[PDB]
């Protein structure tokens, strides 16, 4: 694979930039998020051309807010979906990992 980033990355919407950082997702395989195409291995940005390259709608496959926030039943894991998983066993981090305002995506 290509190196993991060693510091915070841009994650671009159409209109706000959420930084994400790898550090504390050292422990997740990087296949939870950058999971396989077409069978093989790819670590594309996740809104390139023909990917989830919808950045203005909320909802669909195609929408990077829907892989991004959804908390409902997705073929892979959002980072919603795994952060409420985290919040419910360390519930001190509701806010940071799951809150729309003043989260750690959201400052
Ligand atoms: C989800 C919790 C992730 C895990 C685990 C790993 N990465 Fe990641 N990575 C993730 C995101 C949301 C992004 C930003 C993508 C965007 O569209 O902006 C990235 C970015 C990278 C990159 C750079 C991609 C590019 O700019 O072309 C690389 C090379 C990358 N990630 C590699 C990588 C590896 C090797 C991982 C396991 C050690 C890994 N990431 C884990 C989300 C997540
Ligand atoms: C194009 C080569 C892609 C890249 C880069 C990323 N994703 Fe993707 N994603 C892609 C397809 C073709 C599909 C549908 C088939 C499947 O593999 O399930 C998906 C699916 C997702 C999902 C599930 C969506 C749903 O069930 O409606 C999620 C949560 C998702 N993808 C997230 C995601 C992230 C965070 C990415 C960057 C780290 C990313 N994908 C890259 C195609 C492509
Ligand atoms: C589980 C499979 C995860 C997925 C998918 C994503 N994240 Fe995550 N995140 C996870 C953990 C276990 C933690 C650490 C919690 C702890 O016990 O401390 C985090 C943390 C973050 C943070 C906070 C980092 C900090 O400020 O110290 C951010 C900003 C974050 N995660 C962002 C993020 C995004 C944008 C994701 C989808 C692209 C994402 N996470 C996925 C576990 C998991
Ligand atoms: C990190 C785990 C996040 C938390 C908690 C929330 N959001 Fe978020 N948001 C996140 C990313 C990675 C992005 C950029 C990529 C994308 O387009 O989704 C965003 C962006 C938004 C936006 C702007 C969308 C755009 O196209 O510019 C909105 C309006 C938004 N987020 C809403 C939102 C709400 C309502 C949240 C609480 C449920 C929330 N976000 C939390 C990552 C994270």
């Amino acid at each position: 694979a290509p190196a993991v980033p060693d510091k915070p990355v841009e994650v671009k919407g159409s209109q706000k930039t959420v930084m994400f950082p790898h550090a504390p997702h050292e422990k997740v395989e990087c296949v939870t998020c950058h999971h396989l195409v077409d069978g093989k291995e790819s670590y594309a940005k996740c809104g390139s051309s023909g990917c989830h390259d919808d950045l203005t709608a909320k909802k669909g496959e195609k929408s990077l807010y829907y892989v991004v926030h959804a908390r409902g039943e997705l073929k892979h894991t959002s980072c919603l979906a795994c952060h409420s998983k985290v919040v419910a066993e360390k519930p001190e981090l509701k806010k940071d990992l799951t809150g729309c305002a003043k989260s750690k995506c959201h400052p």
